[PDB]
């Protein structure tokens, strides 16, 4: 009898995360939609790489899957920055509709001709600005901070416009920049800060939801396009149910997230007046404006 095929998918976060959840689910839903033929190992905290590398891995083949949120995608697929422009998306059900309906379809498209099968978008979160200098009340009170950014080109462009010094580093090297005061602070989902446990390293949260994060379950090109059609159609759908939970999961957190993290010591503000932000980056979204094209700005912002 043909022996299981076994393949491996990794995170940067942990398993009691929302990418944990999404990587797990994909894992038991692989096995079952393939009657058994097919299991995925999963591995967590960074294990296999952080996700410039991992992704880097997938699309090499040594190692055959990675969830991954947006972040480092641009570097590979240059297509999906349009998704990284702050305040595109008003709330989660408007990102999330984006995504699953035809303009998300249209991005995952591009990811065939740079070595990968793009098997589902997911989530990350909105991210918010923490750090270990002083509450954030107002943007003018971003300027002069150190903060830790992902390899991301979109979010680095837009934080210098608050006046933030960047230091883009791999997510497995965070918590202990944060530690040491290498940096002020970071920028990530309550799903992120509560897992990761930033809550002993940053007093000060500020919920500025500044840009919206997808994630995405990537499979090697080459070993997706091997397998039977019947497979390749479980893996996306495996992949699909996966972000269902993962959705699940992150609003959990946003719900239990400024209660939570308050009991742990934070300062949280969670009133501010986010068109102040906005504001704020008028330069730099002219910037974006010109970048994308306003056709494609305001084809997601008509988004229902
Ligand atoms: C934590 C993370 C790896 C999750 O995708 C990402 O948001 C990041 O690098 O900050």
């Amino acid at each position: 009898m043909a022996a299981q095929t076994t393949m491996r998918i990794n995170i940067s976060t942990a398993q009691n995360s929302h990418q944990g959840v999404a990587i797990d689910t994909f894992a038991k839903e692989v096995e079952k939609r393939t009657g058994g033929r097919y299991k995925v190992q999963t591995f967590y905290n960074a294990a296999l790489g952080a996700e410039r590398e991992s992704v880097e891995a997938v699309q090499l083949g040594t190692h055959e899957l990675t969830f991954s949120s947006s972040g480092p995608i641009p570097n590979f697929v240059p297509e999906t920055k349009i998704l990284d422009v702050p305040f595109l998306f008003r709330d989660k059900a408007h990102a999330r509709a984006v995504l699953d309906g035809p303009i998300g379809q249209e991005l995952l498209t591009r990811f065939d001709g740079k070595g990968f099968k793009a098997l589902a978008w997911a989530e990350n979160g909105f991210r918010h600005m923490s750090n270990s200098k002083r509450a954030v009340k107002e943007p003018g009170d971003l300027k002069g901070l150190k903060m830790r950014t992902m390899e991301n080109p979109v979010h680095i462009a837009a934080y210098k416009g608050f006046g933030i010094v960047t230091t883009p580093m791999a997510f497995s090297e965070v918590f202990t920049a944060l530690q040491q005061g290498t940096v002020d602070g970071q920028e990530n989902p309550l799903s992120v800060i509560i897992s990761a446990k930033f809550d002993q390293v940053q007093k000060h949260l500020t919920l500025t939801g500044h840009v919206y994060s997808p994630a995405l379950f990537l499979m090697n090109k080459a070993l997706f396009d091997k397998l039977p059609a019947a497979d390749q159609q479980a893996f996306i759908d495996a992949a699909r149910q996966g972000a269902k939970l993962n959705r699940a999961r992150v609003d959990e957190d946003d719900a239990k997230g400024v209660a939570d993290l308050r009991a742990k010591g934070m300062t949280v503000i969670d009133n501010i007046d986010k068109a102040r932000f906005v504001a704020a980056l008028a330069p730099v979204n002219a910037q974006f404006e010109k970048q994308f094209g306003k056709a494609a700005l305001e084809q997601i912002r008509s988004a229902q």
